DNA sequence: TTTTTTTTTTTTTT
DNA sequence: TTTTTTTTTTTT
């Protein structure tokens, strides 16, 4: 028994990346900039990595440019690699249990 | 505040809780927090509580407790000791988050 | 477009009543209450599930049952037998929404 | 100990209602329509404090809104002298209001 | 068309 | 009492 759910309304940080799988499912990522109120209560931004898949990773890749505003919602998974050693990278996945809507 | 940046997990406790004080006053309490989903998944969170609700995550959680969080997420760049940049996403519980035991 | 969601964490107030439509269909309903102390301060909500998530709630939740809901508002309009409209918001929980039980 | 939590984002249906508490304090009623595919479902959401102020100053009719509350359910006395219960989203020091666009 | 439960009293860009 | 165009049962 658990929940996994993460919301976000930002801006998008570049163009989105839309690659396709093996069975051509499209896979599109962004980065969203959220801005947190860093004592004097000042300003900081918070960089997200959103990728999304199916249906929602075809409508982003369409609708989404640099700078669009959105809500994102998925859930955070941490992806593990290896380069020449142990990576890590959370990303907030999007898919048929998530939504996003292009605001504006 | 310009975004909107939350974090809700409701999940189970990975090991008994540590936490520290500082200089300031404040309690800083971290936990991992494991969330599952059926295969069988688990995902793996790491989460830190900063205030009153780090002081009331030292006392009651312990390895395996239920609990629902929420919080927003912060990605913290460091140096690893070869030099290479890395990155740690946590989530971070303070006054305009939420922690409740569950059980 | 827009979003619409809703989440609670509360205690269920009675057994569920699960109804089944000709097609085979589920419709569970229960009563969901939540609380903010200072005083206690109880709000009650109105919980209806669709779907496979209406067969679950059915089975597994019972009066007193601590649970996780995520749904959508729905308000619907209805003429009371003394003849002025009235209206009722509901928590409607289905293929969009969660349902886990705590504890 | 629960949650109680309502998370929104839609259009602002007519131009916000705003009056002044005894203490001073603003407090703002709009109502807010989300959609989804077509049913519209129409929200009646309150505001206190300086959310409500803000609300006030820079929302309009049509405008586009991210709205996080609780829900209350709140009874009270129609013209006939009988209960009508009405159930609000309340945003106020615990949630959160951004203007979109 | 009532209930539950119980250890937590100042949200555009990478 | 009207706004706005594509989610069944764990312990690092």
């Amino acid at each position: 028994r658990g929940v996994n759910k993460v919301i976000l309304v930002g801006n998008v940080g570049g163009d989105p990346e839309t690659r396709y799988m093996p069975n051509g499912n499209a896979v599109t990522n962004i980065t969203l900039a959220t801005s947190e109120s860093w004592g004097q209560q000042q300003e900081r931004t918070e960089w997200h990595r959103v990728v999304f898949f199916g249906r929602l990773a075809e409508i982003a890749g369409e609708y989404l440019r640099k700078g669009s505003q959105v809500y994102v919602e998925g859930s955070l998974r941490t992806r593990k690699w290896q380069g020449q050693q142990d990576r890590y990278t959370t990303e907030i996945v999007v898919d048929i249990n998530g939504n996003m809507q292009l605001l504006g």
